[PDB]
């Protein structure tokens, strides 16, 4: 059935279950198929019509090597999309005459990673209930992930989710969201230090071997198979209201840590018919520079309006890596030896070839960002959040031919307000099922910022 493989070329080679549990690989790589399952123009013209749900399953199924029975998967998709609040779950709304906004934001965070953690957190709670096994997850946040994370894990069975954010430093909505969920597997700690320093206490838990042996440690991020594997579905889907496998379509994707269009990368490696797949960036622009120059090169971080996309390097890059050098795992290895290292590396001309003959690349500042936003809404009376508008605007640039443009909108304007406002002087309203959201309870702990005090908590609270 199907198997996994590093990116680095000497890690166990792994079956479904497995590879969502094990995370990152022994090698320090990442895992991907052994092979991508196929759709050929049949086979996809055979989706017309299904639900987001049955084109998931249709999608997905083959991924999981058999090791999830049909009925359970077809109950644990139609759960995790059920907690959309849209018919079609990622809808598209027309925004010019060949232009279409793919809507990842009706899920309840009102953002893209809803779509992965939502089914991440069923598939995991039922490969632990398998095995007999439970699982602490836990992680830190600036405010957005963790909010999806504790979305997708209250109230599962087999886990209990730790996040830790910085105390009186997140956005009111985004702590509302992680604290106020009401489920009691959920534990929301703030800590007394700042972002940085809820990761060193994260990364710490990781390092106590004996820690993370006694209380079943599991992560959250952006590098577990399962985070991207879901993602390929709305590629599929928007593809098919626009004539899958009929005609090409093209997608531009608001890109941070990569696994978003590396997931369309995945649809289209399974027969999808994709024209250009178009990585928009903010000012932290590496992948951009990237793709103009081969020179993968880290440079200071720059804080920007959109700050799920303020990364100094991209995550899940390197599966695209893998793939381009021909999956040459020594070739994988030496560059990500020189990023470590030197803090850069530069793509040989051939896999550099393969990437630009697939992907291209743009920015966009703060400014334009904003001026896409107000124009948008002139022109539309359509609102788009920051990271969205990116999108917008670099598809507009970068977009050659006569394919449909889809362009993935990440998050729902009510979750980045204070640019939405500043750019076109709307302030978004919340959706109307959320519309109480600033009225819930909120339920904490305030710890300090030491490594053995939140170890206690955690021992004490979780059940694993
Ligand atoms: C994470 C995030 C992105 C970037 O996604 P990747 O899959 O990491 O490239 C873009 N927009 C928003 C709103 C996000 O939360």
């Amino acid at each position: 059935s199907m198997k996994y493989v590093s990116t680095r070329g000497e890690a166990p080679v792994l079956g479904f279950s497995d590879a969502l549990l094990a995370g990152l690989a022994r090698d320090g790589g990442l895992y991907l198929p052994q092979e991508y399952p196929q759709f050929t123009a049949e086979q996809i013209r055979a989706l017309r019509g299904k639900s987001y749900v049955e084109v998931a399953l249709a999608v997905l199924t083959p991924f999981t090597g058999g090791e999830i029975p049909a009925a359970d998967f077809e109950r644990m998709v139609r759960e995790a999309y059920g907690t959309f609040r849209h018919d079609a779950v990622c809808p598209l709304v027309q925004t010019d005459a060949n232009e279409f906004v793919l809507e990842l934001f009706h899920g309840p965070t009102l953002a893209f990673k809803d779509v992965a953690m939502q089914l991440l957190a069923r598939m995991m709670d039922y490969v632990l209930a398998q095995r007999g096994e439970r699982a602490t997850i836990v992680g830190a946040t600036s405010g957005d992930t963790g909010g999806a994370a504790i979305e997708a894990f209250g109230g599962r069975d087999n886990t209990d989710i730790f996040i830790l954010f910085p105390n009186g430093r997140v956005s009111p909505v985004q702590q509302r969201q992680m604290t106020s969920s009401g489920f009691s597997n959920v534990h929301a700690l703030s800590i007394e230090g700042n972002f940085d320093d809820c990761q060193n206490l994260v990364k710490g838990m990781f390092n106590d071997l004996e820690f993370c042996d006694a209380l079943s440690l599991s992560g959250v991020n952006s590098i577990n198979w399962a985070r991207i594997m879901p993602q390929v579905v709305y590629y599929f889907t928007a593809a098919l209201s626009l004539g899958a496998p009929d005609r090409a379509v093209s997608f531009t994707v608001p890109t941070g840590n990569f696994g978003d269009i590396f997931a369309g990368y995945v649809a289209k490696r399974m027969g999808l018919p994709i024209e250009q797949l178009i990585i928009a960036t903010n000012d932290n622009d590496i992948l951009s520079r990237t793709l103009e120059s081969g020179a993968y090169e880290m440079r200071g971080v720059a804080q920007t309006t959109s700050p799920s996309m303020d990364i100094q390097i991209s995550s899940n890059f390197e599966r695209l890596l893998f793939e381009a050098h021909g999956r040459d795992a020594a070739a994988v290895r030496g560059l990500m030896q020189g990023l470590k290292q030197s803090g850069g590396f530069t793509i040989s001309e051939k896999p550099l070839s393969a990437i630009r003959s697939e992907f291209s690349a743009g920015r966009s500042t703060v400014d334009e960002t904003a001026a896409t936003i107000e124009s948008v809404l002139s022109k539309d009376g359509y609102l788009l959040d920051p990271h969205s508008a990116i999108g917008v605007k670099v598809a507009r640039e970068k977009a050659s031919g006569t394919a449909p443009m889809v362009v993935l909108a990440t998050a729902h304007p009510a979750k980045f307000p204070d640019a939405v406002k500043a750019a076109c002087g709307v302030e978004p309203q919340l959706p109307a099922w959320l519309c109480d959201l600033m009225q819930r309870k909120e339920s904490f702990t305030v710890l300090h910022n030491e490594l053995k005090i939140v170890e206690e908590y955690v021992r004490h609270h979780s059940r694993a």
